[PDB]
């Protein structure tokens, strides 16, 4: 069974002169790979255009900015290039690839950074509190190497509100329970940098088997004033949304099955937002999709 991680500080590198080692392992096994099968499936999909003006318009686009910038930062952020995301994003043969490679770079960055496997202040289980009065809610202090709170997580399980949702081939899944965290922005607390891993819940709100598990993860590392800031934040893609709100919880269908992750639209967008303004690599590739709220279905 896997579990929710954390780790907590106070020519080729480890790390990079802008970011630290979690945050590039993640980059470069989840973020950079996600695009790389993409941008790979783009360029498949290019030869299918009956105009190939446009096929090979684009196709020296993408290839002019991948040797400018690999992260394709400006490609990304093009409004004019959603389609062919999108159309890409729609392909089996795409989401197969990506699926093997989130189970795998999720895996290597566990064990690369696992307290387990050696590496000093490595990831180890979050320590869920059960709350005291509040049946829904658990919580975790998050504590610095001199025992001071970086922050709190707010762990929100919501039990009483089931909807219906539908895989790609239409099969209908009732999610009778997932959960919500409430990830912090920006900090004001102890000094430090915090990695998070939070696993994907099945339909039933139980956590999957340790060779099933992909997670959404969020990168803080100690800004300027000392305190943790948000820089990258990622997960399986294309993520879904279970709804058009900022409340629409966030899912997956992985492996043929159908997972919720711990954030909401609302928090993703936030999230999105300051890693965007933190100069980090993480792409949106999300999409609200339609949901039946209720026990219907």
């Amino acid at each position: 069974e896997a579990d929710d991680g954390f780790i907590v500080t106070s020519n080729i590198s480890p790390d990079s002169q802008t970011s630290d080692p979690i945050t590039k392992a993640v980059r470069e096994t989840i973020i950079q790979p996600q695009k790389d099968n993409l941008i790979e499936q783009i360029l498949k999909d290019l030869a299918a255009l009956t105009d190939r003006d446009l096929a090979e318009q684009k196709r020296k686009e993408i290839e002019e900015e991948k040797e400018k910038d690999k992260t394709l930062s400006t490609f990304f952020g093009n409004p004019a290039n959603r389609e062919f995301i999108d159309k890409a994003l729609e392909k089996p043969e795409l989401k197969k690839k990506l699926e093997s490679i989130e189970i795998a770079g999720y895996k290597n960055v566990h064990n690369t950074f696992s307290a387990a496997s050696g590496y000093p202040g490595g990831f180890k289980p979050v320590q869920w509190e059960n709350h005291v009065s509040a049946s829904d809610l658990r919580a975790t202090v998050v504590k610095n190497d001199a025992g001071d709170e970086l922050c709190t997580l707010n762990e929100t399980t919501v039990k009483t509100k089931p909807f219906t949702l539908a895989k790609q081939d239409g099969t209908q899944v009732q999610i009778s329970s997932y959960r919500e965290i409430d990830f912090p922005i920006k900090l004001d607390q102890a000094d430090g940098s915090m990695h998070l891993s939070m696993v994907a819940l099945k339909a039933d709100g139980t956590k999957p088997s340790k060779d099933k598990a992909v997670y959404f993860t969020a990168h803080y590392e100690e800004g300027p004033n000392g305190k943790p800031q948000l820089k990258e934040i990622s997960s399986p893609k294309p993520l879904k949304f279970a709804g058009t709100g900022d409340d629409a919880i966030a899912y997956i269908e992985h492996g043929g099955e159908i997972y919720t992750l711990a954030v909401t639209r609302g928090k993703y967008k936030e999230m999105m937002k300051e890693v965007e303004l933190n100069q980090g690599q993480s792409v949106d590739l999300s999409q609200a999709e339609d949901i039946i709220i209720g026990q219907g279905q």
